RNA sequence: CAAAGUUGUGUAGUGCGAUCGGUGGAUGCCUUGGCACCAAGAGCCGAUGAAGGACGUUGUGACCUGCGAUAAGCCCUGGGG
């Protein structure tokens, strides 16, 4: 997975927690890279990619180009 | 055999020719680059912060191009497969 436009069918709190979450995993991402782990290096520009589309939505709703929920 | 006489000279090198190579990058044939134009556009950009940059950005070292910590990319829409 690597989500899509069903963020929209969020609220704007838990699309906040799901950036903190982000964060945390692209943190601990980092760290294994720094260290020598995580094969998997793709999912490093992933989640990058998925804060991108959080506040994609987030700003959509603030300027109201999407009504807010 | 002696006497008298004649002629000859490449083991150092060199010249010329032929031949076989080396160096060199001319020539010929080209071209992701230029030059001069034609036709049609467009003729302004900027405090909503421009022109131009610095730094950064890739799974990875650099540079170029793109991009801006949402960083060779995010979303919507149409096309296309
Ligand atoms: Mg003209």
């Amino acid at each position: 997975k690597l989500s899509a436009a069903e963020l929209r069918q969020l609220s704007g709190e838990e699309l906040r927690n799901k950036v903190r979450e982000l964060k945390e995993e692209l943190f601990g991402l980092r760290f294994q890279s720094a260290t020598g782990q995580l094969e998997n290096t793709a999912r490093l520009r992933e989640v990058r990619k998925d804060i991108a589309r959080v506040y994609t939505v987030l700003q959509e709703r603030n300027l109201n180009i999407v009504d807010d929920p």
